[PDB]
């Protein structure tokens, strides 16, 4: 459940749904933190694909170099560590969306393999000459400008111009000012009904304290102040005195 405030973040929503209802690949920017996921499940949502699966892999953070494995999936022996046959994400979003967050971390050649799936909507797991039809709605994410990136020759300029169609620039918190407020409280509220306690109010003098902070770490970062505000609080009222930021 996506929630928003301010006119800025209300306008791309209202473009949101506009591609939700096609099947074009969407391309989500913006800065680390700012939720740039949690509207591809809105897309997602808002497709006619909701009832579909939604697969998610994060290019950043999948260890021992494993992104391109799970990925297109690999049959048994397709490289030194493949005991077991296994299949790919894009196998597993058969029929729903795929979300391929932080896409700017493929290498070159990934790209290439990512660029050919995109083209002949078909997979083939590593190893494997045998090649799956794919009925799969792309979504992605990248924190970088991919455009100046692809002038920097580390990311292909025919992939990037495929996933260019329809781009939406998630913006910082500081640029979306009237998101804070109600996303705070969205945050205390998850919390309270993760562990069955009573929602706590929060003081004028708190909410004004986290409207004038500019949100480096954006979300990510209002989440961590809300939680540390609820320990502080013992989940009681929060005060102006349990918001610590970094000044
Ligand atoms: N508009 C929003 N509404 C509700 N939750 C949000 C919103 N924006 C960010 N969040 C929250 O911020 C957190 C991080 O979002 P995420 O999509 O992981 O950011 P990124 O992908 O840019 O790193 C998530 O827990 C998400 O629930």
């Amino acid at each position: 459940h996506m929630v928003v405030a301010d006119t800025k973040s209300l306008k791309l929503l209202a473009l949101a749904d506009k591609v939700a209802k096609t099947d074009a690949n969407v391309m989500i920017l913006g800065p680390s933190g700012s939720g740039k996921e949690v509207m591809s499940r809105y897309i997602h949502n808002a497709s006619p694909r909701k009832e579909g699966p939604f697969i998610a892999i994060n290019c950043a953070a999948i260890p021992d170099n494993m992104l391109e494995a799970t990925l297109f999936g690999y049959e048994k022996g397709a490289f030194t560590g493949a005991v077991q046959a296994c299949p790919g994400k894009f196998e597993q979003a058969q029929g729903g969306t795929i979300l391929l967050d932080e896409i700017s971390e493929m290498d070159l050649n990934l790209q290439a393999k990512l660029l050919r799936v995109l083209q002949e909507r078909e997979v083939e797991r590593l190893g494997s000459r045998k090649s799956i039809k794919l009925d799969v709605r792309v979504l992605a994410t990248s924190n970088r400008d991919l455009k100046q990136y692809v002038q920097a020759g580390h990311f292909r300029e025919d992939l990037y111009a495929r996933l260019n169609v329809f781009p939406l620039t998630w913006p910082a918190l500081c640029e979306r000012k009237d998101d804070i407020e109600p996303l705070a409280n969205h945050l205390i509220e998850r919390h309270c009904k993760k562990l069955g306690l009573p929602v706590p109010s929060i003081a004028p003098n708190a909410i004004t304290k986290l409207l004038n902070y500019p949100w480096p770490g954006n979300v990510r970062e209002l989440d961590n102040v809300v939680q540390r505000a609820l320990i502080l609080s013992e989940n009681g009222h929060i005060q102006s005195e349990h918001i610590l930021l970094e000044g």
